[PDB]
């Protein structure tokens, strides 16, 4: 894997992300297996240049951003910059549900046409991995 992953969510689901997170990153656990930035910590700003210069460095080590959506993922000031930024740098955005929960879709999402996929591990696994072809 020489590709790093970006983790992209609401911080009252970071709990959840971290158990990811953890799972993706032990080579034991089979079931999740990639490589993932250190998660952000959030903080609570509308300034847009605050946030993007706090995401900046994190997305750039990245080749790809996951959005885990949750309950309140949609409220987020910060996961549509993070969305956005990946984006502009010519950089796929893929999103995925939490286990158990099923929120609004983050207008970020809706608007550039990323699909949030059921949750289930396969999944992740092949949002984290999949290649698209060039031109696409």
């Amino acid at each position: 894997m020489s590709k790093v992953v970006f983790f992209s969510f609401k911080e009252e689901d970071r709990g959840v992300v971290l158990t990811i997170k953890g799972r993706a990153v032990n080579p034991s656990y089979t079931g999740l297996n990639f490589r993932v930035k250190d998660l952000l910590k959030r903080w609570k700003t509308e300034d847009a240049a605050v946030i993007k210069q706090a995401i900046s460095k994190s997305i750039a080590g990245t080749s790809r951003t996951i959005v885990f959506v949750g309950e309140k993922t949609h409220t987020s000031y910060w996961v549509p910059h993070e969305v956005q930024t990946t984006l502009n740098a010519g950089k796929p955005v893929y999103a995925i549900r939490l286990k158990d929960t099923n929120g609004k879709i983050p207008q970020c999402l809706s608007e550039n046409g990323i699909h949030v996929y059921s949750w289930s591990e396969e999944r992740l696994q092949d949002l984290a991995t999949r290649l698209e072809h060039h031109h696409h």
